[PDB]
């Protein structure tokens, strides 16, 4: 029942199932996982692929020969399992050198080092077949007002992404970039804090067609925002290149619960939207099995991510296919929302006396929207109570 | 001491000092103010101008002759006082007809009526000399997931703003539009919920140069966002057309406290930024004198808005002029943040062995950023403790 | 399917289905409901009873004869339908006189008036058979720090509740009090903001056995708190006298959505707890049908409150009855949580070398808690996916 | 200017200035500090004393002889500097064995070990002269609903604190306990999440006079609560045994900024209250110098904690001493808030026709509270603008 297959395109970061359970107040509760073992275990669960930061796969400061060894072992596990690598990213946050940022660090020599470390891993991602390269600027930001001039930092952020775009085009690489927003943590405030800020910034890059967003359920919810609404705006702009799925219980620290935990109805409306819109990218889980769990709990949590997606997919499809729901959607005038307000044009609107002079505002005000009956049909569908 | 003059460009909405104190749980505590009396009282306090919704100035459903009478009375008070009207906006939220929105209402005939009501007031704003026309889509949004297809709604929102842009260009009007974001309240979630979402949406309009943002302190803070950071991004994009100043205590209902209340250090960093960047638009207060107050309290609260701006302006100027602060900014490498990361270009960066192969990451990691000493110099300046 | 009967003890406030849809930004969208019509409509839906504020039932400032007329009409509808009145409360928030509070208003004469208005309605509630008298101190609090000395206000709050307790005991009334906490709105901060603060305050009253709490789902969630956890603490103290059920989407204005909307998994864990603990008080809905709805939407929303309770009751019962869940609970040592840590006593614990000197902390640390498999069994049960 | 002396009773935890800068996303940026060096550096800055967890002072798993060595070195530094140790606490959160809690872990043998580890450190704290023993239950809680039966956990929490009270009374120790609440982080929800929940729980302990609260600025603000209001309630109950001072920017991860950062006006109202109430306990800083800082930044941040307290103390004293403020407080009827509502008693209130039958509610409603003029006098005082 609800069993994933690789055609469901479920992917996981190496850092997710491999999180050792170090949090700000506590030591690791689990041993390190060898990436090869994660690939094999995830393949057995029905995953389609894995993702990585450079430093997940190649220990920081590895020699060039150790580096090849690590990559070759990893390549063999991908070949043995059929697993793909659709996304890769750079760790620009763990090492102390990045304590004030990578691309927007105040120290210029750190910024140059951040760019070189990124470019090296873009080459590796292309060689492994990644289509999307994610940037999460977790250290770009500030705890205090005077520490970061945000206009200068946005100049430096645009400089860095423009150079990366020049690099991939000059190499002929078929890879796109996706910015992963997060509003805070580990910095007091992070630059480009939401999907909207990231989309707006992309429009000022030299080659905006190369850049999209990689939104994460829990991150938008850390600002109290509606995640399906943000995703709909990203889809509307043609910029949903990738997505991070997980769970979050409101405005607090980044929990990274398994997908379906946290705000369950928001998960339902997210799956409805992704499936209706024909999103065809990876269904990626950026999640942390809680540090209460041993390795059996890690794999149960990973399996639950995909199970919950597949249950919600079924319930959302049943909802949209239900004749009674389709009648309710017309009762609530969703059909009218999809029609142009004024395809007849400005001048026709200005001369149309039924739009103002003879508009019966009181009759229009009296029409109920029937949204509550519609929402309870959606609840009944989610719960399998019809 | 700290006395405003009209050259400080302080402005107030008629609805601010005129708020009667009706909240969701309580009746009005103050009588209605005649707009003429507000103009005179605000002029005496040192205000530069006032703003209005159509329905603040002309009671909803007024006949064409009553309408002229109301406008003429208002015009006379502006002439008697020297007060300007730099901004106007449309009430598309109070009347029951707008219960599901104006521009993105599901009912098409409401959307057409919303546009006609807006166009009528644009003509009036131009006649009164307004430079900026604000749109706050307070009813555009939803309480439940199925009620609003957000892609269709964004289509309708873009349709509405494109028609308004076609209207002002066809009339030859020298007016620009500013979208005022708000994340929630009165709708469960509002479309374009933050400065970032609004900036991103503007880039998809037919004539993006006509549209900017009118951010409000308290609204970004209702999503827990850093308001000076958002304003810096708006300035960076060239889109800060107008600003709403007030106070808010965190993530809760929209409080609209007087400016300087709420997050006081954020107010300090906001004034520092506006003054450093040479923002030359109106300093507009979108605030509500608490319903505990009588009319003497209303004017004390209005006066406090401008007093707090002028005190913070002095402290921010003293901060930036202090030699010890300028030395601290260099100690924290804000000068280096302003320098290009790689003006030498991509190829030079790729060949620069000091950027990677011979970069001493450990020496760079060991450098403190000296941000705490800088922040305490900013605290001492704010408090007048130096 | 899932049809309520009066033995389910579902109750509604007159102010809930009768909310006209006035919010801070908008006029009423629905006409006023006659209380008699609400009683009849709710009885047809399967409700067990209704609740009221004094001013819902008797218009403010009614003459003594109008007052009797209103009560007699209401009594007749209760007799015609079989509806009960298990709870009543006082409106100490709508009238302008209460703009700074009722029991903790700075003006002494307002505080005395607040007490007299309350006592009058206690007599009426007893005559209608109410077992619980609720106090929601919505105006008790402040927007600014100097306006309210909170120690003096707590003195005044304790004075008011002590007098009410002296009044009911001197009259021989069999009624108890329940304080309904709320953290903010309409005041910037409200006194006794959470279930915990209210429970702590009760312990300083002269006769604490007379006072309990009436927590509301959405109010605890406006502080980001776990509502089932708070209810468990109230049950643990023996103080859950009444409960308000509704929905809320996180930290924002008080939404009062229908129960089951908002945080659906929290609703599941709440129903599990109430049913497991044998809570036998009313299942009261303090909710507002959204102002998008006409009267048919009002009754659909009311019906959905009880439907969602009954669906969640079934799923929680199925969860606890499942042998596989009972095995998982033992796997996660919930049985051990219920056993005393040290029934052998302090001295035995101090001499027990297996508790410290010879405790194998590393073996104990290695035990997984199996919480994720348990939580996914709870998800499968909630969704009907087993 | 604003220089602390040991009579200001400023104290710091060893873990504060000694925080190495490991956060969930990043390695340590600073080396470990020897406790002896912290004591000497803090003494030079004007601190009065230090606090510790057992594991800060004695590395976990130390032999009994290493333990004595560590204590003796520490004792010598206290003797050389005059520094006191007024508070101590237990680390029941770092080691993996505590991943599901100490006192409320599901595993019984962990709970017994938690108690033995605590008792051992109580003996050490008494020997060092500590008056207060703090308990922060950072691991007591849950990420999912089924993992923790909260009634059973509260039984186990009460069992643990009752045993500790029996232990200190049987030994004749003159030490009191203080519970430090926190709503979340590192657990998804923590038990006893606010000052109110902790105060309520204390009233069910066997010997409630032994237990008080140790509230922390940032923790109450992580639930969006008003921290001066919570402290006033703790003072009102006679339970403010200790306090943790720091800064926090709203509802997000626990930032532990230096005191005065975060919500500056809340810091002003906190200092006003502590000084007015004659709080005579330690002014303890539970803060983390940001990981951007080197060791010079650590000591600058520590110094800023005490500087900001002393500046706010001066401004609050000036505020309360100002004749114009004292007149404003009477104008806003704070004098009337301090007077009994009904010292004449219930029967006199019931017969007093001026309290209801002849009360002029409209005249009373018309009185402004003059709270805005009062709040602007407080702003002017805080900023030194008078
Ligand atoms: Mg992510
Ligand atoms: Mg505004
Ligand atoms: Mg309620
Ligand atoms: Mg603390
Ligand atoms: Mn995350
Ligand atoms: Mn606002
Ligand atoms: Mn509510
Ligand atoms: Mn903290």
């Amino acid at each position: 029942n609800y069993q994933p297959t690789p055609e469901d395109r479920f992917t996981f970061g190496l850092w997710t199932v491999g999180w050792q359970g170090r949090d700000p107040f506590g030591d690791a509760t689990r041993r390190a996982l060898d990436p090869v073992e994660s690939v094999r275990r995830l393949a057995e669960l029905g995953a389609h692929g894995v993702t990585f930061h450079d430093d997940d796969l190649i220990p920081f400061g590895s020699s060039d020969s150790e580096r090849e060894e690590h990559v070759k072992r990893f390549r063999q596990a991908l070949d043995d399992t059929g697993m793909k690598v659709p996304m890769a990213t750079t760790n620009l946050f763990t090492h102390p050198v990045f304590k004030d940022g990578g691309f927007t660090a105040n120290d210029r020599d750190v910024r140059r080092y951040a760019l070189r470390k990124t470019i090296r891993n873009i080459d590796l991602a292309v060689e492994l077949g990644a289509e999307t390269y994610v940037a999460w600027g977790g250290r770009e930001g500030a705890e205090s007002g005077g520490a970061k001039d945000v206009r200068d930092a946005l100049d430096r952020m645009k400089e860095a992404f423009d150079l990366l775009g020049e690099y991939v085009t000059s190499q002929g690489y078929d890879i796109r970039f996706a910015i992963e927003p997060k509003p805070n943590e580990p910095r007091g405030d992070i630059l480009l804090p939401t999907v909207g800020h990231a989309l707006a910034f992309i429009e000022r890059l030299e080659r905006p067609e190369l850049y999209g967003v990689n939104p994460e359920v829990g991150h938008e919810q850390m600002a109290g925002l509606n995640f399906p609404h943000g995703i709909a705006q990203a889809l509307w702009a043609g910029k949903l290149f990738h997505i991070d799925l997980n769970g979050q219980n409101g405005i607090k620290y980044d929990q990274d619960l398994r997908f379906g935990a946290g705000d369950l109805r928001a998960a339902f409306w997210l799956v409805d939207l992704l499936e209706s819109a024909g999103y065809s990218g990876p269904r990626h889980f950026d999640f942390k099995p809680p540090r209460t769990e041993d390795f059996d709990g890690v794999w149960a949590s990973a399996a639950g991510c995909m199970r919950n997606y597949l249950i919600l997919k079924e319930r959302a499809a049943a909802f949209r296919a239900d004749p009674e729901v389709q009648e309710a959607l017309r009762a609530s005038r969703l059909d009218e929302l999809a029609r142009p307000t004024a395809a007849d044009g400005l001048q026709a609107l200005l001369d149309d006396r039924s739009a103002f002079e003879e508009f019966d505002v009181d009759a229009a005000a009296a029409r109920g929207m029937a949204f509550e009956r519609l929402d309870q049909l959606a609840m009944d569908h989610l719960l399998g109570a019809r």
